[PDB]
C-alpha cells in the first residue's frame, strides 16, 4: 500500500523486530526494520534536535540527532531514493505509543526541497518553517490523534490535561502541499528537513519514538500501526 | 462572495469602468475599479517581471514591473490586509482574454511569505519558487484554461497549436497550500512575490491582462469574469 | 565624517538633547536626536528580539521590538536611504554605558540584503546569520569593547568576569563584507536584520542602548562616544 | 603555500600532468592533478551552470556541470575537508589561459553555507549571490586580470575590446568575507556553490578552464599558474 521511508528515533528497543538493545536512530526503507541504525543517547525531557538531508547526486540518506551539551548520534545509508519513492511524495512526522509511552511534542519543523534543472537558472524549491503551531493550521494534514495549538506545539500523540503522556497512541502530521522530488530535467534534487522535539516520559522505559517520514501523498495511518511499528508500518516485515 | 486583492497588469483600457486611457499597473482591493494605477509601457513579446511586496508594519502594497532595459512602473498603496483578508489565504496568478486576446504566459513564479511572532527566534515562513511548471504539477490548483507543461510554461488562458491567443478564456494557478498571513502574536507579517510573464499579441489592441491575487482559500472563478473582469470579479462595481 | 543611519533601542532618558522621558526605541538619522521615537517597555534581563526592515520603494524605515508575553513597540519613518548613505556601506550594532551601565549583549544577528535588477531573474543577494559568536569570529570586525565567544555571546561592551557590566564602554561589531545597497538598475532594493539582545544591569537606571546601524564602511567609533551617543555619534548635535 | 580545494571545468587535456584526452570536469585536493575526473562534453560558446555541493556528515565534494538541453556530468570524491582545509576559508573562481585561450565568463556566482550546532536552533549561515557585477564590486577581492562590469559580467580572464579571449592570461575572484567551515561543536556543515559561464573560443582547441575553489584566506595566485595549472598551483606535482 504506502512507500514509506523514514528515519526513527526509535525510543524502545524490540529487539524481537531487529532493534539493537537501546534506543536508536534508523534509516527505515519501506520496513520498520532499520536499514541501518546508530546508538541514541536519549534525553527524557530534553529538547533534541534532528537534521535530514540527502541529495540525488550523492544518494546517500543522512541523519544527525542531538542535545545541546552532547555528543550527536548520526546515521547513513546509501539509498537512491528515485527508486523507491513517487517522483510527488507528502514528508510529515509520525510518532506512537504502546504499552509504555512519552509525549511525542515536535515544538518546531522546517523543510527545504529543492530540484535544479539543467536551464541556466531553473531552481523548483519548496521551503516551509513552523516555529509554532496553532490550533488550525490549516497547512499541515493531521492524522490520527495528532493536534496542534497546546503551547503552540504539535503533539503527534495523546497527551491528557495534566500534561500524562497515554499509551496506545498514533499521530501524523503531513505538510499540505506535495513535494516534488524528482523531475526529468533534474540534474540535482536535494532536501534537508530540521524538527526540534521533546520526548518526556514518566516512566523509566518510553516508548515508541518520532520518525521523519517521506510518503506517496495519499499515505494513511495503517490499522494497527501504534507501539512498536511508529504509526507508519502496517506490519513488522 | 470571494475577497480578493491583487495587482493587476491591465493591458486594455476599459476607459468605462475607470481605466486610465493606457495599460497601467494597478491594485485592487475587492472591486475591479484600482485603488490606485500606474502607466505600464507594456512590451508585446517581451519578458517583463513582476514584484509585488507587502509587510503588516507599514501596511502598504507595492508593486514594480519592468523589462530589461527599460525604465520600470511601480504603485503603492496604503492598505492594511487584515481588514480585508481572511488570516488563511491562497495566493495565485489570473488572466483573462475578451473580445481582444493576448497570451498570458507565466515563465517563473516565487512567493515567499514570513509571520514573526513575539517569541525570540519564532519564525514561520512558506517559500515556494517554479521556474519551470511540468504537466502535472500537482502543487497548483489549475482553475478555467490554465494549463502546465508546454515549453515548461504556465499558459494562463489558452493559446492554439500555432502558439495563437484565444479570446473569451479565462484562468488562474494558485499554490496548493493555504498560506497564514495575520496570527496573533505575530510582530511583523510579510510577503513578496516575483512572477516573469510574457504577454504577446497578434493585435495592436492585446487584451485583457494578469493579475498575482490573494484570496481567500476556496477561491473559484466567478462567472463570466473573462475580458475586463481579469478572472477576478463577478462584476465591475 | 562618519554617516549614521540607525535604530536605537535607548535605555536611559536624557531629555537634556531630546530622549523622551522612559526607553525608547527611535530612528536616527546622521544624528542621535530621534528623527522619530517609540515607548519602549525595556525589561531587564529578558531576551528581547528586534526587527529592523526597509525597501527602497516605499522608503520607510521601521523596527519592532518585543519580548516574549509582551506586546512589542514600533516606530517607522519615511527616509530615502538613497539620500544619505552610501551605495557601499557596513551593518553592525553598536553599543555604549556611561555613568550609569548594562550589558549589551547580542545572542543571534541576522541580515539580508536584496538588490533585484531590472533584468529578469537578476537578484543580487547577501544574508548572513550568526546564532552563535566564537572567540575568532574572522567575518565581524569588533570595535572599541565588543568582545566575542563568551558563552558564545558578542559582548558589545565590557563585562567583567563576574558578569558584570561596565560604565564608560563602547564597542561596535560590524560584519566584515561591504553590503551593496543601490545600483543603477535596481528596481527594488530592501533589506531585513533582526538580532536578539539581552540588557541586564544591577541597577534601576540601566543605560546607554543598543543600537542597529548602517554606515559609511570605514566607519569607526567616534571619539567620546561613550554613554548617550551610543558609539555612533561624536556629538549630540 | 596555499591549502587549495577545487573543481575544475578543465577545457584542455594535458594528459603530461594526467589529464584525460578529453575535456572533464575533476576534482582538486592539492594537486592540479585532479584526484577524479569525469568526461565533460563542453560547448564552445554556450552558458553552462555548475553546482557544487558538500556535506561534513558525508564527506563527499560532488560536482554537475549542464548545459541546457544536454546531457550533464558529475564527479564525486570522500574527502573530509576537515583535514584538509582550515576552518575559516575564502571561496573563489580562478581561470587562465596559456599558448590556447578561451574566454573565462561567470555570468552569475552563488553560494551558501550552513553551520548547524548542538545548541537547539543554532544555524549560522553565509550566503551571497551575485547576478550582476558591477565595476566597483567592493564584495569580491580581484586577483590577478579578473575584472567586474563589462556587460555586467565577471571576467576572470583578459579579453580585449573586439571580446578576443587573451592567452597566458590568469584571473581569480574570492567573496570578501571569510567563511566559516568548521566549528567544534557544529553537528552538520555543508556548502553549496552554484555558478554560470560562458566559455568561448575561436580556436579549436580553448584552454585552460575555470575552477570553483576555497583556500585559506589569504591565498594569492601562485607565480606561473597561467595556462595548466588554472591560476591555483606553482607546480604540476
Ligand atoms: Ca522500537
Ligand atoms: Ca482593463
Ligand atoms: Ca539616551
Ligand atoms: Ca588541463
Ligand atoms: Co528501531
Ligand atoms: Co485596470
Ligand atoms: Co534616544
Ligand atoms: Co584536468
Amino acid at each position: 500500500a504506502d512507500t514509506i521511508v523514514a528515519v526513527e528515533l526509535d525510543t524502545y528497543p524490540n529487539t524481537d523486530i531487529g532493534d539493537p538493545s537501546y534506543p536508536h536512530i534508523g534509516i527505515d526503507i519501506k520496513s520498520v526494520r532499520s536499514k541501518k541504525t546508530a546508538k541514541w543517547n536519549m534525553q527524557n525531557g530534553k529538547v533534541g534536535t534532528a537534521h535530514i538531508i540527502y541529495n540525488s547526486v550523492d544518494k546517500r540518506l543522512s541523519a544527525v540527532v542531538s542535545y545541546p551539551n552532547a555528543d550527536s548520534a548520526t546515521v547513513s545509508y546509501d539509498v537512491d531514493l528515485d527508486n523507491v519513492l513517487p517522483e510527488w511524495v507528502r514528508v510529515g512526522l509520525s510518532a506512537s505509543t504502546g504499552l509504555y509511552k512519552e509525549t511525542n511534542t515536535i515544538l518546531s519543523w522546517s523543510f527545504t526541497s529543492k530540484l535544479k534543472s539543467n536551464s541556466t537558472h531553473e531552481t523548483n524549491a519548496l521551503h516551509f518553517m513552523f516555529n509554532q503551531f496553532s490550533k488550525d493550521q490549516k497547512d499541515l494534514i493531521l492524522q490520527g490523534d495528532a493536534t496542534t495549538g497546546t503551547d503552540g506545539n504539535l503533539e503527534l500523540t495523546r497527551v491528557s490535561s495534566n500534561g500524562s503522556p497515554q499509551g496506545s497512541s498514533v499521530g501524523r502530521a503531513l505538510f499540505y502541499a506535495p513535494v516534488h522530488i524528482w523531475e526529468s530535467s533534474a540534474v540535482v534534487a536535494s532536501f534537508e528537513a530540521t524538527f526540534t522535539f521533546l520526548i518526556k516520559s514518566p516512566d523509566s522505559h518510553p516508548a515508541d519514538g518520532i520518525a521523519f517520514f517521506i510518503s506517496n501523498i495519499d499515505s494513511s495511518i495503517p490499522s494497527g500501526s501504534t507501539g512498536r511499528l511508529l504509526g507508519l508500518f502496517p506490519d513488522a516485515n
